[PDB]
């Protein structure tokens, strides 16, 4: 156990990466999708997020289709629509997400941003909750706008702690 609990990160400050767009969304609505996942985290966290075009990132992000070298293939649209590893070197961190499913940004089957932000919930940490005004809910539901919850913000505030940040005039 060289972590005390679960191995959190020790930076204040992560990177990330998009491996690849899948031709379902143009990568511009794509990059809007998952840049306002991070914010909305690092709103409620002195935590940051900066994309990076080259070099590697603590965290990638990629997209791939039934069986892709993993212990955990995907069985069709059923079982989990993604999935991700936890915070570690090597694979740890990574996330994928299955581009068999057709991805959407509105009243369609479902809602891209709304998966990518329940997978940054596992890679941060935090676990589902019996909370139905959490995006952490274990069953999918269409709840318009994205945005956390306050058990949510106190899980992981209280991990670190409160966005201090006291600007001068
Ligand atoms: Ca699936
Ligand atoms: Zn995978
Ligand atoms: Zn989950």
């Amino acid at each position: 156990v060289l972590t005390e609990g679960n191995p959190r990160w020790e930076q204040t400050h992560l990177t990330y990466r998009i491996e690849n767009y899948t031709p379902d969304l143009p990568r511009a609505d794509v990059d809007h999708a998952i840049e306002k996942a991070f914010q909305l985290w690092s709103n409620v966290t002195p935590l940051t997020f900066t994309k990076v075009s080259e070099g590697q990132a603590d965290i990638m992000i990629s997209f791939v289709r039934g069986d892709h070298r993993d212990n955990s293939p995907f069985d069709g649209p059923g079982g989990n629509l993604a999935h991700a590893f936890q915070p570690g070197p090597g694979i740890g961190g990574d996330a994928h997400f299955d581009e068999d499913e057709r991805w959407t940004n509105n009243f369609r089957e479902y809602n891209l941003h709304r998966v990518a932000a329940h997978e940054l919930g596992h890679s941060l940490g935090l676990s589902h909750s019996t909370d139905i005004g959490a995006l952490m809910y274990p069953s999918y539901t269409f709840s318009g706008d994205v945005q956390l919850a306050q058990d949510d913000i106190d899980g992981i505030q209280a991990i670190y702690g409160r966005s201090q940040n006291p600007v001068q005039p």
